[PDB]
């Protein structure tokens, strides 16, 4: 029998609400086809993941380990012994003897038993925290994705902004070669090709570094994707209630995963517990003995056996005490840690939430921005092309642009990070 | 007896001054009453702090169980035993027992004495580290508040800049409705109201997520505090002595707490050279046996007992040596952490006290910066308005005083965070 | 003998080459003789690797530990025994004994001998581990070096643009004087000289901090080093054939450690076989007896002894085969250990040759940049001093050329830091 406690799941230690449904498949939240290549692949591949597994079968192996504590054994035994005096008849004694025994724990009180559930609620946990390997690797693999992705995107619009800056200096020239502007608006335009060029540079390398940060993640070493086009459909963006419950949280892997460790928990004080009381063992042997090999093993040396044993704890100086209390504290500490792991969830639902307004109404601003910026440009073209402003205007007009549009892809790149972030956070697929 | 060297202190690791006291309470050392508020909810809630105190109770049932190995057991043993033959007479022999038996280790050279004080000192060690946790969370909770006021400031300003521009806007256009400015200037001022209207929901979402922290750090999720006037004297700034001693850092609980553990091992080290030493036991045993089970109880068949026993260890194959090397290269190994964690603890002090200078000094020079703002974006309306100068002045006046502005926030955060960091690292309240 | 299977190298889980020779040693790689002066230093006194020194003794004497546990065994023991009845004759009967034991297990199977070697390259593991916290720390001070001096040379140019602005600012007062310029003009040369103080404060804090880490990682708090004049010759950059095989990462420390730990499982394999064989041992004694002390150690009451034992498993519900399997998982677990531990050194190699050329590319292309500027500066200025175009003109010049400058600098350093990371990643001196 178990001297366990009952499971109770802790009380609810957020709010019953996130701020005021279930998750598809990634299959299906991810539109974007090369991006799940690289997630199936990553799920092959992938050392992380190939560990997280490893430990879930050698978690399974310590449970069949532990339950096999539980059952009888049955062993062989040989022995010969030489023996003889010092002095006063020095004649050696000799003894073989040959043992067949078996050996069982009752367990009546579930020490055994209980030892035995704590390492399969281990086991439990072990399986849970793979599958958070898993859904972590997914969100990881397509943001590693998505970081690619842009930096592609911003070293094209770098390039076509080179472009543009080369075409401003040959118009500057042209007008000088005319005596109709200065050298001053000419180094200005040169220069920015230069910064230009340095930008190119900078996103060549943040390219090479996403690449071979995708690899890593792969565990695999073929051709990279190449540059597409992505935008806000490349993910199906979580469509939420608005008094979608905290309740979700509970089916993370992660929080599973603690809930499996305070029943582990629980197990363990069974097992403390059951140290207080008698345990009752059994052991049952064939046997044999002579004093020759010769008429050893013949039937008439041989005896059966059978032995049933109690042993009675009775006082122990607090040994079994303060066992029992490391249990219970222990189990104490399983019940925080399941806390800590469902308010650590309900942050990262929360900031997420927040910040997919945040970001949209960033994006938002940044477009009005832009397309200011574009207008700006003209009118400072134009002005500037018939005498009225000096070229500086161009030049604050053409920095503020080009800044503008390397801001907005990190822009739109967060967003897909942080929706990735939010699908993750909910439990993923 | 124990066979553990004395504690010795190692040297100071460290120069004895910080470059050429006693902290007051943090109820003292905070002013702004909102924080402590939430320190004090913190304190009460937090789920890192409470692990941190079970971890104490955890240390201090380890520590009773080793003790309690010191002490006598009292148990109580039943047994029946059923034998015979296989062959020559197969009558079966039986014969029960019960014996109730007293156990005790003399420990002359105190091998268990000296496990348990290890034990006593690694539970030392352990409220040292909870005491230790205990001001970290003071730490970062008084910063996650001022870290969310930075927030509120800085979306205060943020929308009062929306409203400046949206005035200089409608200012710009008045001017073109009497055919006097022209339509780059006019692109210009909407232009800047759309990234300020971008900024805003940037700092939109730093509240939330500030908000956000500050919940998971008080573990709990009661009405956040609103945005108050937050200054200098909202923390009452640590004043030190000119030729202040690094040995203020001694009381530190990260640093007793290495303390503790420096005792742990000299503990180990008596423990591990008793091995090399005799060890007497001594069992006594009250006991009984009969055939049959009428006549087992019968005092007849009862009989007391009384056995000293001693064990010599004699030739080992440098066992006992080398775990004896084992516990006095882990002692050296604890000197080494004693020593790292004063090193790294005057790093702290060191840098606070470098930073606040620096951080005092970057304030005064960007104060005197935005009043030569305040006055260069007036002189450029002027000179703007009656057509001197183009439209571009007034921008980049207005664009620097705003970046000045934020920047200037961000910097008094910086000093109230490294006046905490300090007042932490001089080890808190 | 031994069960534990053969070694295998895993099969290379990165490409053959980094994309399409041996490191000097450190005192080569680095030219510049300050920072040679503070690794040696640093060696010496460095706490982390003083104890990771310590890791590998402590290993060495669990190794020896180990291996003791194959050597015989010699003990004394020394008992005296009063017991007598409870009633029909309550005399007491008194026996002494003295018992001199050795003992030795055969270990044919290899099961003590495997335990032994897995012990002995753990060892060897944490040799490895030891020289890699070696080559870390060599990169690492030298990385802390020439933070150093970028925080040094930040200073200096920040205190020059302070005299250059200084300057511009006392001609427009002349200027001004001379009711040739304006208060517009006179308020922005003043801003712009605040702002440089408010740099200035800055990198002064940034070189205290500087030196507080360099202090940390030294162990030691002499005198830092000065400014000095620092470039791309202060270190022997690596030349590296163009297929250079990616072979070339076995021979990192950290590489070797995962061999070592793979070889360490091998053997539990080998230990974990052995288990389900018979076990040999062998026990042999002089002792004596006597019911008085004084004919106690009379040759008379002596007798010798000789007793082989041999064990044999032969049902034990599966926990050897658990036990097994425990050990061959961990193998498999060591596989992948090691074959990360590869990938990412391979990550490291080629993030390190892909920044070399970007950051080459943003330095060359920068220069031209502050070429540019400085010929922008001096056109500005002669164009404003002939009323031809605002102050606007000269402090956007200024502006940029400094920000310019502050990001070359900071660029030279990042390439430094690179070109250390990429001799590092090889596997250092």
């Amino acid at each position: 029998c178990s001297l366990a406690p009952d499971y109770q799941r802790p009380a609810m230690p957020v709010p019953q609400q996130f701020s005021l449904y279930q998750n598809a498949g990634w299959r299906t939240f991810f539109v974007d086809n090369q991006v799940k290549t690289l997630i199936s692949e990553a799920l092959v591949n992938n050392r992380d993941l190939r560990m997280a597994t490893l430990k879930v079968q050698e978690a399974r192996a310590q449970y069949r380990l532990t339950d096999a504590d539980r059952y009888p054994q049955l062993n062989g035994e040989g022995s010969g012994s030489w023996s003889g005096n010092l002095k006063g008849n020095t004649a050696t004694t000799r003894e073989f003897s040959t043992g067949l025994n078996a050996s069982f724990d009752l367990d009546f009180f579930g020490r055994l038993k209980n030892m035995s559930e704590a390492e399969r609620q281990n086991y439990l946990a072990t399986e849970e925290a793979q599958r958070a390997v898993h859904i972590l690797l997914v969100s990881n693999v397509a943001q590693s994705y998505f970081n690619q992705q842009l930096a592609y995107a911003q070293l094209q619009i770098a390039e076509e902004t080179l472009r543009n800056y080369q075409q401003s200096y040959a118009f500057v020239e042209k007008q000088l070669l005319t005596g109709s502007s200065n050298v001053l608006a000419l180094e200005q335009a040169r220069g920015v090709i230069e910064s230009t060029r340095s930008d190119i540079a900078k996103r060549q390398g943040e390219l090479a570094q996403a690449n071979n940060a995708l690899q890593l993640l792969l565990g695999s070493y073929g051709k990279l994707p190449q540059a597409q086009t992505v935008n806000s459909d490349s993910l199906q963006s979580v469509k939420l209630p608005a008094g979608l419950s905290s309740q979700i949280l509970l089916q993370r892997p992660d929080i599973m995963e603690a809930e499996h460790a305070l029943m582990a928990a629980n197990a363990n004080i069974g097992a403390a517990r059951a140290a207080f009381f008698p345990s009752i063992s059994l052991t049952s042997g064939i046997s044999t003995a002579s004093s020759d090999l010769s008429s050893l093993f013949n039937a008439s040396s041989g005896m059966w056996n059978f032995i049933p044993k109690i042993e009675i704890p009775i006082f122990n100086a607090g040994r079994n005490q303060a066992n029992l209390d490391i249990a219970e504290i222990r189990q104490q500490q399983s019940v925080v840690n399941y806390e800590q792991k469902i308010q650590n969830a309900f942050k990262e639902v929360a900031d997420a939430l927040a910040l997919r307004q945040s970001l949209n109404d960033q994006i938002s601003a940044q477009q009005r921005y832009l397309a200011s910026l574009q207008i700006t440009l003209q009118r400072a073209r134009a002005l500037y092309q018939h005498g009225a402003v000096s070229y500086l205007e161009v030049l604050d007009a053409e920095r503020s642009l080009f800044a503008t549009r390397q801001t907005l892809l990190d822009l739109n790149y967060a967003r897909q990070v942080n929706e990735i972030s939010l699908y993750t956070a909910l439990g993923g697929g």
